[PDB]
């Protein structure tokens, strides 16, 4: 289906955190959490508190508003790709 | 208290602009989303965090992407943290 909330924001503060060029453990440091929790939040499989999301993006220099039209962003491409893909697979299979 | 909202907070009134939209109850959207008028109304005002399943079966119920409610939120963030710095400002000095 559409990708969860979770793996969208999550895809999305990993690539600020790229972009920055800041280590997970830094950035979990500077967020009060450990560097699993943080490695589990960018890969889908955590729920971020509103205030945990705050203090990480806070921490990468960045709003909140930017982390969500980079996760907004992202879940529409990542859609529109899994349909492309099912378009294609059908009228074009290897 | 930071000027911008939680994520919850802006998630919440973004998910009531759709429902008041479309003209649809809390009674109504419970129903179809199968969680109580009650949960729904303390998500709509930002005090309640919603998992990322949830939020898409509210969406969906409602005819919308996560996506669309999220760009929403982000939009209604940003505005509402441009809004608290110039009130602060404005406080301070005039």
């Amino acid at each position: 289906p559409e990708p969860l909330l979770r793996e969208a924001l999550g895809a999305a503060l990993r690539s600020f955190r790229a972009d920055k060029g800041v280590t997970l453990r830094e950035l979990a440091e500077a967020s009060r959490v450990s560097p699993g929790y943080l490695s589990e939040l960018e890969r889908g499989r955590k729920e971020v508190s509103s205030e945990l999301l705050a203090s990480v993006c806070h921490a990468l220099g960045a709003s909140v508003a930017d982390v969500l039209i980079e996760a907004a962003g992202s879940m529409a491409l990542q859609a529109a790709q899994e349909d492309l893909a099912r378009v294609l697979e059908w009228s074009h299979p290897q």
